């Protein structure tokens, strides 16, 4: 009834992963700023 804001479930029975220092790349030369 009353209005929600955001929360709905994500990655819950998963590992969930976790990124400390890791990094991605992609296709095109990308630098992580």
């Amino acid at each position: 009834g009353p209005r929600l804001r955001k929360g709905r479930m994500m990655d819950v029975k998963k590992c969930g992963i976790q990124d400390t220092n890791s990094k991605k790349q992609s296709d095109t030369h990308l630098e992580e700023t």
